């Protein structure tokens, strides 16, 4: 019928000026990170794979990760009686480290990302190195960036090739990847339709929080802030023209009301 | 990949002479009843649906049913985060009451049984009335037997029509219904193949216990005991010629070693 499970992936810390470009205010802010499991008649799709705890502790310990073992990808799938192997397709919104930390566990799945994202990861802008700091999702990108030491044993170029896409696309029936560049060169948001509840528009990094979308204030991490704003406009109109419940990527106060673990969206209405 | 879940449906009591036709020995014997959930790339298949507790307490209280609420069909599916609605196909080995008690919860699923079983249920041998005592699986059979009082509200002829089959058939890839008549006119056993463990041959009522199969001693409930014995021979050879682990329908001492609830057969071998 289509169910959506949120895999709770723990949390990270940014300054308020990171979350709210120039606006802020400043001071530490902790936000959640999660992934999106779609159980669908055409297969099990995982959208993003959270952050890898060792990677963050090594490279971004100032983000002070807190992630319990049920909040790794295999752990969170564990709560559903699932293993990484049960996932048929992994989709990455973009290759910032907190959205592709768990790709390494899916050599057998088909991978999908925007055409431009793997090239970006191999060779990012000088201000993007930190965002694209976990190359374990791609043997190729790891090579180009000289970070093959991140590759999990058994990751080859063969089991980590992506099918590049472009523009708005149907992942499956009732499931659209919505093109939302700006934050990154090939950033995608997600729209999931159900049969007895209103569509869900997952903003991912096009809108970190409700506050972001409300004031058109994007995150300070972006490659193109004009594009970033247009993508917010596009996401706002999309939500309106559909019936969509907007679910945000990194919004602690909103996250508390989100279903994680064994709870899911898309229940049968008797 | 193909997983098999056993839905534990509680237990019932027969005399030893029932379980072991003429051989026995006598005295009360309690045995388990269960159903077979196959999660498969072609859908979720439920083979049999246990016994309905109210039906047994009313009509066969001498069988002294013990069935906790997690051991009804919706309850047992409950332990998997599933509802009756998530099942795509219900297959009935035959329409004895302890194998079709839960059919009433699946109006939306496709139903499959042997060509002869619905006609048998409508109009059984005089010695079969008790076996075919729960007609809630079929609006039509309930009418013919004047037991429409068993029909759950919303059960119509439309949502309880079966596709009749005959001979050995592939339910799905790696999943065969093996024709095993004798115990009932159109009784089927089940063979499930996996990719990293030996096939499982579910005998259902063709062989109640390991002891039954070992000594060719069928249950005392049968329509044709010559056929019944041939079907045991057929099941023994099937198991040999394949690699199959034989799993029996009503074998308490063997049942204790069977995986029920959240445990399943067909794990990925890393
Ligand atoms: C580690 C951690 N950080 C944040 C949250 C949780 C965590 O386990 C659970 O719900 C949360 O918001
Ligand atoms: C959470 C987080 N930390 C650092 C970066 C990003 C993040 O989302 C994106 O680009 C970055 O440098
Ligand atoms: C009610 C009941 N009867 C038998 C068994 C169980 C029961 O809950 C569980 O495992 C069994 O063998
Ligand atoms: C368990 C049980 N009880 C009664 C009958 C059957 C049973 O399996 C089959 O035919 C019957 O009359
Ligand atoms: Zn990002
Ligand atoms: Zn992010
Ligand atoms: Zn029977
Ligand atoms: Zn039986």
């Amino acid at each position: 019928d289509t169910k959506v499970y949120l895999l709770d992936g723990g949390s990270l810390v940014l300054d308020g000026y990171h979350v709210f470009w120039n606006r802020g205010p400043g001071g530490e802010v902790r936000f959640p990170v999660y992934s999106i499991l779609i159980e669908h008649a055409e297969g099990r799709f995982l959208i993003d794979t959270g952050y890898d705890y060792d990677h963050v502790m090594k490279v971004l310990p100032f983000e002070k990760p807190i992630q319990e073992k049920h909040q790794t990808i295999p752990g969170a799938l564990g709560l559903l009686g699932l293993e990484p192997r049960d996932i048929d397709v992994v989709v990455n919104s973009h290759f910032h480290f907190d959205h592709c930390g768990g790709n390494k566990y899916f050599p057998h799945a088909k991978k999908i990302c925007h055409r431009s994202e793997v090239p970006q990861a191999c060779n990012p802008q000088p201000f993007e190195h930190l965002g694209y700091s976990d190359l374990s999702f791609s043997a190729e990108a790891a090579e180009a960036r000289g970070a093959t030491a991140q590759l999990l044993e058994g990751t080859t170029r063969a089991n980590s090739t992506f099918e590049g896409i472009d523009g708005d696309v149907d992942l499956a029936r009732g499931v659209k990847l919505i093109s939302t560049p700006g934050h990154s060169i090939g950033h995608y948001s997600l729209l999931v339709e159900f049969p007895r509840r209103k569509p869900i528009l997952f903003t991912i990094d096009a809108a970190y929080t409700q506050k972001s979308l409300e004031t058109l204030c994007q995150a300070a991490f972006h490659i193109d802030p004009v594009a970033g704003v247009n993508s917010m406009r596009k996401v706002k109109k999309l939500a309106e023209d559909h019936g969509a419940e907007l679910m945000y990527s990194h919004d602690m106060d909103n996250f508390k009301t989100y279903r994680t673990g064994t709870q899911f969206y898309g229940h049968h209405h008797h």
